[PDB]
């Protein structure tokens, strides 16, 4: 009981927001501050967490530095995307309840994430599915590493749908994002004392298994699980993920030889080219080296012309 349901709270830009009902986390619907009440279609929510929390406080300076409105349009513009999946930021500010400090933040209301949808279609996404999505998320992860973060935690449940359009996804949750290159200098290879945070275990790099900062290989990586996941309903990995030497084990002798994750993931040869591929391009990356998104890009086009499709924008869920 953080916000009665109908408060008006004011950000530090002094813009005024009112609260609706909860919806994982400590969320409620919001809106602009108004005579009426704040519906079940609302276009915000409202993420608050007490003022000595660090993720929020993380959170809250990735979503102020790289996701204001006017720079992800500039962006959409500039680059000529339909659209862009990183969550506008509306505003935050402190909050007193009870006479202890909260820290508020205001952003875009979206629709279901994609586990509860995964899960739905008996854990299993289309190929067309999966490269659209990959797709998306490929300009999302160019985005933020441009704005010098990695996320580190991609996967289904941190992906959602825009509330009146299906066929957009965005990536939320930047809670334990990275700022890998402040002031474009990059992180050196080597563990961060301040972080702790070693992803979602399926899913994370071998990077974060490593003990290092993520940079933006890692990030690329994780998509790659989160494609065999999607496509097949599995990862080989997935019956020990209480043992993290098990799971890092698994994905350097795995990374070492692609075709036979490839074997292992797919039905005797059943495996989607673009996917190996992708991890190939993948594993050629150092640490600090750029990637080549566009050429990353271009592989998983060759996937949608091989099933007869085109980048249509289209996620068919
Ligand atoms: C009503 C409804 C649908 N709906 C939900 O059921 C659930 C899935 N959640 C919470 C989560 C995750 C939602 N979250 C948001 N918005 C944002 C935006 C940015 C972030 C961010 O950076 N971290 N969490 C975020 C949630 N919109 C709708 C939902």
């Amino acid at each position: 009981e953080q916000f009665a349901v109908g408060e008006i709270i004011t950000d530090m830009a002094a813009a005024a927001w009112k609260v609706g009902l909860p919806i994982f986390g400590c969320i409620y619907l919001a809106d602009m501050n108004s005579s009426e009440s704040v519906g079940s279609d609302a276009p915000c929510v409202v993420k608050v967490e007490p003022s000595d929390n660090g993720p929020l406080f993380t959170e809250l300076k990735f979503y102020q530095r790289a996701a204001k409105p006017e720079q992800i349009q500039k962006w959409i513009r500039t680059r000529k995307l339909k659209y862009l999946g990183v969550p506008k930021y509306w505003g935050s500010g402190l909050h007193d309840k009870n006479g202890k400090s909260y820290r508020f933040m205001i952003m875009d209301r979206f629709g279901s994430d994609l586990q509860k949808i995964y899960e739905a279609n008996a854990k299993r996404f289309s190929r067309k599915t999966v490269l659209q999505l990959s797709l998306r998320i490929l300009d999302i992860l160019e985005y933020i590493h441009e704005h010098e973060y990695v996320h580190g935690d991609i996967k289904a449940s941190n992906l959602l749908l825009n509330y009146k359009n299906p066929d957009q996804v965005y990536l939320v949750d930047y809670g334990l994002a990275y700022r890998y290159c402040p002031e474009g200098v990059h992180k050196a290879y080597a563990a961060d004392p301040k972080r702790c945070h070693d992803g979602t275990i399926e899913f994370t790099s071998i990077d974060a298994h490593n003990g290092v900062a993520p940079s933006r290989r890692g990030d690329l990586e994780i998509l790659g699980y989160c494609m065999i996941q999607w496509l097949t309903g599995h990862l080989p990995w997935e019956d020990n993920l209480k043992d993290p030497k098990y799971v890092r084990d698994s994905k350097i002798r795995y990374r070492e030889n692609i075709a036979s994750l490839m074997d292992k993931c797919f039905p005797a040869a059943n495996a989607p080219g673009e996917i190996a591929k992708y991890m190939e391009t993948v594993k050629l990356l150092d640490y600090t080296e750029k990637p080549l998104y566009e050429n990353l890009r271009d592989i998983l086009l060759q996937g949608l012309k091989a099933i007869g499709s085109k980048d249509d924008g289209k996620l068919d869920l």
